[PDB]
């Protein structure tokens, strides 16, 4: 199975972000793929991350990459909603592999709604 090459570039813009924080890159990087209507596959490669990191970094960061693509309309409320949804749906899959998957996943979605970039009721749609 090749890698899908809109995977591969999502997947190198958020290792880029991780490393150097740079928001505005990222932002840049994911609107010169043209890309909106796979912005939901951004928004699951980047919660993914989050679950199979190590400590709090890259939770830290990618909470702070989502509210600013969410406040500059760059992720739209239903790409935001279809990927956070995609999460939902293979979290069983991913607390398997990696265990306590199921408690980073709440308090990230806690924060990002704390942080008012998804609605009560995708908050209340976690697992």
């Amino acid at each position: 199975q090749p890698v899908n090459h809109l995977v591969k570039e999502i997947d190198m813009l958020l290792k880029e972000y991780l490393l150097s924080g740079d928001i505005s890159e990222a932002e840049h990087c994911l609107k010169e793929l043209e890309v909106p209507h796979f912005h939901h596959e951004l928004v699951y490669e980047a919660i993914v991350m989050v679950l199979e990191s190590t400590g709090e970094s890259a939770f830290k960061m990618i909470l702070d990459l989502l509210k600013s693509l969410w406040k500059s309309s760059t992720i739209t409320i239903d790409q935001m909603k279809r990927g956070y949804e995609r999460i939902y749906n293979e979290i069983p899959d991913i607390n398997l592999d990696v265990p306590h998957s199921y408690s980073v996943l709440e308090r990230f979605v806690e924060e990002c709604f704390q942080a008012g970039i998804i609605s009560k009721q995708l908050r209340d749609l976690c697992p």
